[PDB]
């Protein structure tokens, strides 16, 4: 993260698209990606036992 964090900052297309799938947001131009893990608690999903 630097600066604002918008667009596409690869193409130049402002017009993104998200990815309710993945939890992704890509480009809706270049097919570029942007995030693609929008979350940060871990319920169940890292780390296992018993
Ligand atoms: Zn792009």
């Amino acid at each position: 993260m630097v600066n604002k964090q918008k667009v596409c900052p690869a193409c130049e297309s402002a017009e993104l698209i998200y990815d309710p799938e993945r939890g992704e947001i890509v480009c809706a131009k270049c097919g570029y990606v942007i995030e693609e893990n929008i979350i940060d608690m871990g319920p169940e999903w890292r780390a296992f036992d018993a």
